[PDB]
């Protein structure tokens, strides 16, 4: 439907060890699903008694992403044991936000709100909180300009409106930032603190829970991937029950449901038939389908495009496939990849249905890989650099398409780095990330995206020569977008 599971892997790597990872169970999930609320919930009111705002949308699904690539503890999920404890991600999303949030505008009376509401929020800040001399003379004088400015009885327009609040910004915000610094910081902070200690609960339950069943708690050949096994027995099962409300697919695990569509459910079996070895008579698959639909909506709120990740076109894969020989993404889930092999950040729930582990953990020394990651630019940032390492370790043909969007107010360090790699082939924009229909029946598309897509093409000389970017095989895949 939106997927082609019958192409075959190209990637190669080094046959390695099982992981490690507690196999997963419903109960655990659940106690996850309710820590992870309260942590939410700590995060609301942390900005609300701090800055006075709401938490900056999709703010701490954002740092849960950027501390994934950092964190060294022993949640799937949560982090535990990150350095720098203070995340750069929820720092600078916190204050671009504060004094207030910048809303849409699309009337001059919202512009001309907008820009009375960011003055006297900024007075606010200056007259109760503590701030340098020079700081405070400086937002009181544009504070009180614009006020006066405000006062006139001759009345601007909505672009003046606009303007205005854009100056007051650039003029404010350096003030406005050392002023908020330290609290600021202390959220990040607290946030990551408690969810350590959530992390020590979760692991404890989780331990007990295999204790509870009596479960106990290699050479270096090349072969085609496989996905990540669990070297830790598979606990007892437990009764999932599953119905069909039309096309909507219910799964209920003492009394907790959740919800996915008939069509993904169908696709969840494929893979698991393909991907799993250790249930032939699908004694697991229903318990297993709940966490991972349970651990995604714990993730992504829910279960088409969001202010995290895009998504491709199916043609561009087909494309992608025929005229690159692409078999396998960086970035995906069981719910959204296109082939039956990829990386995923949840490998000891997601290995069932083929991911083969994080990518930046995975060394493929040959293939041709498609790269879309999530709108997280710490993450870009590591995959830049396991990018060119995989490709100078290796002298048999390796090939990566990468998609971002294409922002340079300011570009991320990831594409500005990606655009002066040694390994770069070819370079070239395509359309902007947009909804691609799934559901059956929603978040707007990041900010980042609109004006279209970066798409590079990086090879070392094997890749280049067996995969090479001609004019004919842009065409066909510039030939996909509809």
């Amino acid at each position: 439907v939106y997927w082609d599971l019958d192409i075959q892997t190209n990637a190669v790597i080094r046959e390695r060890a099982p992981a490690d990872h507690l196999p997963p169970h419903p109960e655990i999930e659940l106690q996850r699903a309710q820590l992870t609320t309260k942590l939410r919930q700590h995060y609301h009111e942390l900005c609300s008694q701090r800055e006075g705002i709401e938490p900056p949308r999709e703010s701490f699904n954002r740092w849960l992403l950027e501390r994934k690539v950092v964190d060294k503890g022993l949640d799937p999920l949560l982090p535990s044991e990150c350095d720098p404890v203070i995340s750069p991600s929820m720092f600078r999303e916190i204050m671009n936000d504060i004094p207030i949030r910048l809303s849409r505008i699309k009337y001059k009376e919202e512009a001309r709100k907008l820009l009375f509401k960011y003055a006297e929020a900024a007075k606010k800040m200056i007259d109760s909180r503590n701030v340098t001399p020079e700081s405070r003379k400086v937002v009181k004088w544009n504070v009180e300009d614009t006020m006066n400015w405000l006062r006139r009885d001759h009345s601007a327009s909505k672009e003046d409106y606009m303007d205005r609040l854009e100056n007051l910004r650039k003029q404010c915000g350096p003030h406005v930032a050392s002023v908020a610094k330290d609290s600021v910081e202390g959220i990040c902070s607290k946030i990551y603190h408690i969810s350590a200690e959530y992390v020590r609960r979760i692991r404890q339950a989780h331990l007990t829970l295999l204790k509870e069943c009596n479960i106990s708690v290699v050479q270096d050949r090349l072969v085609y991937c496989y996905p990540v096994r669990l070297s830790i027995p598979a606990p007892p099962q437990t009764r999932v029950e599953l119905h069909f409300e039309n096309d909507i697919a219910c799964l209920r695990f003492k009394g907790e449901m959740v919800k996915v569509s008939r069509g993904h459910f169908n696709k969840l079996e494929l893979l698991y038939r393909y991907s799993c070895i250790d249930d032939p008579r699908f004694e697991k698959f229903l318990s297993r389908v709940w966490c991972l639909i349970k651990r995604y909506q714990v993730m992504f709120g829910s279960g088409e495009g969001s202010g995290l990740q895009g998504s491709l076109p199916v043609p561009v894969f087909e494309a992608l496939n025929k005229q690159f020989g692409v078999t396998f993404e960086c970035f995906a889930s069981p719910l959204n990849c296109y082939f039956k092999q990829f990386c995923s950040a949840f490998p000891d729930i997601d290995g069932f249905f083929g991911s083969r582990g994080p990518f930046l953990s995975f060394s493929p020394a040959s293939g041709s890989f498609e790269a879309n990651p999530p709108f997280c630019e710490e993450l870009m940032d590591a995959m830049v650099t396991h990018f060119e390492d995989l490709l100078g370790r290796s002298s048999e043909p390796l090939s990566f398409i990468i998609f971002v969007p294409e922002w340079r107010d300011p570009p991320t360090p990831a594409l500005t780095r990606m655009e002066a790699s040694r390994f770069r082939r070819h370079q070239m924009t395509v359309p902007a990330f947009e909804h691609e229909y799934r559901s059956g029946s929603r978040e707007e598309i990041y900010y980042k995206a609109i004006h279209g897509t970066a798409v590079i093409f990086l090879q070392n000389n094997a890749g280049f020569a067996k995969w090479e970017p001609t004019t004919e095989r842009i065409q066909e895949l510039l030939a996909a977008y509809k």
